[PDB]
């Protein structure tokens, strides 16, 4: 039962300090923890700051997802920043910035990894990947993909909720 949720939050609301906690991704810096505070917002749907109910069913429906469409579609909404339906080069080079914010990333530069990113993934060379491209680029060429995955570690967080569950 869900409601399990309740034994590790039984005011009946995760907050944001827990989450990072919960997760480890206590202590980062300032761009490693400002990114991790932009990914729990995508979770607090109802933008009130905590995480009810709800919210985190929502949240485990995608981690417990066997598909890696729907946490592509995820991170894809996560990096289009200015949510015009693309991700351009600027929003893909935070994307990096943050994976290597929490993670002293290995040679990669973001000069280096946005254009091979780029080349590959940007089906119809307009610099910018559509959800199309970011997805199915993503998908079809799994090496990059470990970098977005840095970005957010789901399964280790897969992990940690079918553990102490
Ligand atoms: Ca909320
Ligand atoms: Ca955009
Ligand atoms: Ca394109």
């Amino acid at each position: 039962w869900y409601r399990t949720f309740m034994m590790e939050y039984p005011s009946g609301l995760q907050t944001l300090h827990e989450f990072k906690t919960l997760l480890g991704l206590q202590g980062l810096n300032q761009k490693a923890n400002k990114h991790i505070d932009q990914v729990y917002n995508t979770f607090d749907t109802n933008k009130d700051g905590f995480v009810d109910f709800l919210e985190f069913i929502a949240a485990v429906n995608l981690i417990m997802q066997e598909k890696m469409e729907q946490k592509l579609k995820w991170y894809f909404k996560l990096y289009d920043a200015d949510g015009n339906g693309s991700i351009d080069k600027n929003e893909l080079l935070d994307m990096f910035m943050a994976v290597q914010a929490l993670n002293g990333q290995q040679t990669l530069s973001p000069e280096e990894f946005i254009n091979l990113v780029f080349h590959k993934i940007d089906i119809n060379n307009d610099g910018e990947l559509t959800l199309e491209e970011f997805i199915n680029g993503m998908a079809k060429d799994q090496d990059l993909l470990e970098i977005v995955y840095k970005s957010f570690d789901f399964s280790n967080v897969l992990r940690v909720i079918c553990n102490g569950k």
